[PDB]
């Protein structure tokens, strides 16, 4: 009786909407682990106080430091202070909630390398790192996730946009896929539309892509997954809106080149 | 023009049948990228004795060295005279063949950090690497790929199966997959098939994975995809025959656990 569903419906009384919610969350949170180069736990407190560990993922961009499954671990609340104190008042451990509705339905727990070992800071890993914590906001803040198998994982190519649609940040592995699709320029510090629209082979597409970017980052749109051919090449793209205290700071994109995946 | 194809019509005199091959190395190379926790590059070798790089891979489980986009560098053959050399006779950057028919079509340059920088070598790290090695023999050999956007990446879950289908090793996520599926025992050590059978909850579906498995190991099957509910949790599993010279030298299986993804 493994499952994350199995786990809640034994130890939890959590209403079906949140039940919902966190089935959401495990089903998302690889690209959170990914980002974060960190291992993650997710706890929920029963009746009793008591605490549960129903989830668990590692990263797939660096060493997991939990090499022992954890899910189905009962754990007595004053055992883990900090985790039950943050359902209340709101390795190198960090604890964050998740909320829905406006309560605190479970917490993550991150554990990571210890400072020498880990994945040193490069570009790369730096914008992982502060588009992890973005997203940690937004659980924090109940706005992610919001309500596929074969979507990009993070490394297969990461793009941050600012909230005027520039690329403050391409991954080499996007920039990869943007040559195949016929980019000859650079991406950072481009307007993403201005860059991606010309290189769309269909242009119903060319201008659903334009339309969808202009929606997510107004938040007139939640995030898509979309397939589009330009150039010779084919990429799956993922997009993520990402937001602070009800405003758009930006979008995450992550790019996947499946040209040769495809065929 | 940027693509694997619009390179090796440009530059290559490559038969349809080994042009195929190469689109088939590139569409699964990540695997190997990953495994081997470094970079790839692929150079064909024109008329003219001239390299050309006509696609390059990078890792999703560890920092790229190559952070440029390598793809259409046309270079003179005696600028790199090993891979010029492989060809003919048959970063810290190892060369291979990639063989198809009996010529060298291809060749592959992996390039890796410097070996303090390195992924430290666990036992999963050396897994990974001893099964990307037995790959690079295949490709040399012309027996990998033979003849999906969604079967599980290398970091979702790998277990090594030896000749006689006893798992020699299985990386902490497939462990947790099995758990998830109902597995209350150790996976190390124990006949895969026996482990994994009473766990599937499809009768039919359990049959199949079991003559899957053991016409995998005899060289009567080649590896697949499959989607398979076991205990309340859904995996996704893609087998991988392992073969030296002529014989098999078991299997790699890759595992996701796909329950939450899924839903
Ligand atoms: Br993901
Ligand atoms: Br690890
Ligand atoms: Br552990
Ligand atoms: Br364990
Ligand atoms: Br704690
Ligand atoms: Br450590
Ligand atoms: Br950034
Ligand atoms: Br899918
Ligand atoms: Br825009
Ligand atoms: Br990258
Ligand atoms: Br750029
Ligand atoms: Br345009
Ligand atoms: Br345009
Ligand atoms: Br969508
Ligand atoms: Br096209
Ligand atoms: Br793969
Ligand atoms: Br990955
Ligand atoms: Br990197
Ligand atoms: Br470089
Ligand atoms: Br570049
Ligand atoms: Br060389
Ligand atoms: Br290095
Ligand atoms: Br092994
Ligand atoms: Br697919
Ligand atoms: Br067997
Ligand atoms: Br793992
Ligand atoms: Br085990
Ligand atoms: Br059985
Ligand atoms: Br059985
Ligand atoms: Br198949
Ligand atoms: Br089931």
């Amino acid at each position: 009786m493994s499952t994350l569903g199995d786990l809640l419906a034994e130890h939890t009384v959590l209403p079906g909407s949140a039940v919902d919610h966190l089935h959401a969350v495990v089903g998302e949170w690889q690209l959170l682990a990914d980002l974060s180069f960190a291992d993650y736990l997710m706890w929920v407190r029963r009746d009793d106080g008591v605490l549960v560990c129903v989830a668990q993922c590692r990263p797939n961009t660096g060493p997991t430091v939990v090499h022992t499954d954890a899910v189905g671990t009962v754990v007595a609340a004053n055992s883990m202070p900090l985790v039950a104190a943050t359902f209340s008042g709101g390795h190198s451990v960090e604890v964050s909630p998740v909320r829905f509705g406006d309560q605190v339905v479970a917490v993550l727990t991150r554990h990571q390398p210890e400072l020498a070992a880990r994945r040193r800071s490069g570009h790369l890993e730096t914008a992982y790192r502060l588009c992890a914590t973005d997203l940690l906001r937004m659980l924090a803040e109940g706005t992610f996730p919001d309500a596929s198998r074969s979507s990009p994982r993070a490394g297969d190519g990461f793009i941050r946009l600012d909230v005027d649609g520039v690329v403050s940040y391409a991954s080499p592995n996007a920039l990869s896929a943007y040559h195949r699709m016929g980019l000859t320029t650079e991406l950072e510090g481009v307007n993403l539309i201005d860059a991606t629209r010309p290189l769309i082979s269909d242009p119903f597409e060319a201008h659903e892509v334009d339309e969808h970017v202009q929606d997510l980052l107004a938040g007139d749109g939640k995030g898509m997954r979309m397939e589009v051919d330009a150039g010779g090449a084919t990429v799956l793209l993922r997009t993520l809106p990402l937001v602070v205290a009800g405003r758009n700071v930006g979008a995450a994109i992550l790019i996947r080149d499946v040209t040769e995946v495809k065929r």
